[PDB]
């Protein structure tokens, strides 16, 4: 784990869209509660560029690759004390077996943006806020 100077854990995530239309996004199941959905992401490694961490974490958690787009923003979770760089990724490769499918049976599913916001709101309101702009 790595940390900013204020002790917030450093993370990176992508909004994994099907196409440049940015109408449908890939969510993955929570590791702690597999009936819940989250935005794929995780901790930056030492000296790891946030854009590199973002692409690595979505490969590990969601089993997708594609064309990295813009930084959306940097989002804090005050309760859990972490700070996440959130990028757009346009998915062009969908892998059948991936690290978290094999290791913990993690699931993935496409959502219309409005539906992603709905399923994130209760447990992950900061991740719902990723989609606001
Ligand atoms: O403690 P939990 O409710 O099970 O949540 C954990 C925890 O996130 P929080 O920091 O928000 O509590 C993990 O981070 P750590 O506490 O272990 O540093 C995080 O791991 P990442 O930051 O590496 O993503 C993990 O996510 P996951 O196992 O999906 O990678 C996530 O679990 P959820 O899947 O339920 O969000
Ligand atoms: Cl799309
Ligand atoms: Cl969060
Ligand atoms: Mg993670
Ligand atoms: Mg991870
Ligand atoms: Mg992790």
């Amino acid at each position: 784990r790595t940390y900013d100077g204020d002790g917030y854990k450093k993370r990176a995530a992508c909004l994994c869209f099907r196409s440049e239309s940015e109408e449908e996004v890939l969510l993955v199941s929570s590791s702690r509660h597999p009936d819940r959905w989250i935005v794929p992401g995780g901790g930056m490694e030492p000296e790891e560029e946030p854009s590199v961490a973002a692409v690595r974490e979505v490969c590990e958690e969601a089993g997708v690759k594609g064309t990295l787009g813009r930084l959306v923003g940097i989002f804090e979770n005050q309760e859990r004390k972490h700070r996440t760089y959130v990028y757009v990724l346009i998915v062009t490769e969908v892998l059948e077996d991936w690290e978290d499918s094999v290791n913990i049976g993690r699931k993935r599913e496409w959502f219309k943006i409005e539906d992603a916001i709905k399923v994130l709101q209760y447990h992950k309101p900061v991740q719902a806020s990723y989609f606001e702009t």
